[PDB]
């Protein structure tokens, strides 16, 4: 387990902005930088605050300050220069991503399992216990311990768990601004969110250019699982399909 810090691959003109999900980090998208980085493409991948740390700050934080966090990301890339920025999201970083393609100026976008489907606040706190639970056990805590750290850990409300559901339809009643060229990346059979998400973005944006791919045998953390190597290659064909200079 390395410390989760952002991530800067710097490389040719081509620039590609890398967001992660809900719960995760940079680490996240990083093989998929990494493959980029060798394509000639440069990355970058912030972390959203409250992310890459213990889960207890994770709930003093929403997608407002993710947000600006991901504002920041794409300023990074402005300010060093970076003209052309693509960008690449995975789950809530989909979302994200969609945002970004109606807000400023990007080359293209690829959602990788992005949610357009609300969950109940009972199950997105299901899955922040489960994420605080691993994370406590990656810590090398001994069982007893960790049961004790996650008591005080209910112990504090998470208020952005509605500020996340309201996120998403804000976005998905925004997908007819987006033009920009989309990659619709989704796993058939998600189990963290419905994949009919998949249908709704790629029918709905406005882009004369789209396409969609369907992941047969991955799971919603579709960048760490055993199709990765395919989506890299289709990402990539994708990103190089675009004018660019």
């Amino acid at each position: 387990i390395v410390p989760p810090k952002p991530f800067f691959f710097e490389a040719g003109e081509r620039a590609v902005l890398l967001l992660h999900g809900f719960t995760g980090n940079s680490a996240d998208v990083r093989m998929l930088g990494r493959f980029l980085e060798s394509k000639g493409y440069t990355c970058h991948a912030p972390i959203y605050s409250g992310h890459g740390v213990p889960p207890e700050a994770l709930t003093r934080f929403g997608p407002e300050a993710w947000w600006q966090d991901v504002m920041n990301g794409y300023e990074f890339l402005k300010n060093k220069g970076y003209e052309k920025i693509a960008v690449a999201g995975l789950s809530l970083g989909g979302v994200f991503s969609l945002k970004l393609g109606y807000t400023v100026p990007i080359e293209g976008i690829v959602t990788m399992c992005a949610p357009m489907y609300i969950k109940s606040e009972e199950t997105m706190y299901e899955g922040v216990l489960e994420y605080a639970r691993e994370y406590k056990k990656r810590e090398g805590k001994s069982e007893e311990q960790i049961e004790q750290e996650m008591e005080k850990f209910k112990q504090t409300p998470m208020l952005t768990l509605k500020a996340l559901q309201e996120l998403i339809a804000d976005v998905r009643d925004h997908l007819d601004l987006i033009y920009a060229p989309t990659f619709v990346v989704q796993a058939r059979h998600d189990e963290m969110i419905n994949p009919d998400s998949a249908n709704i973005i790629y029918n709905e944006i406005e882009s004369p250019v789209k396409q969609i791919k369907w992941y047969e045998q991955s799971g919603h953390v579709i960048t760490l699982d055993q199709e990765k190597d395919q989506l890299h290659e289709d990402i990539y064909a994708f990103l190089e399909s675009l004018d660019w200079l």
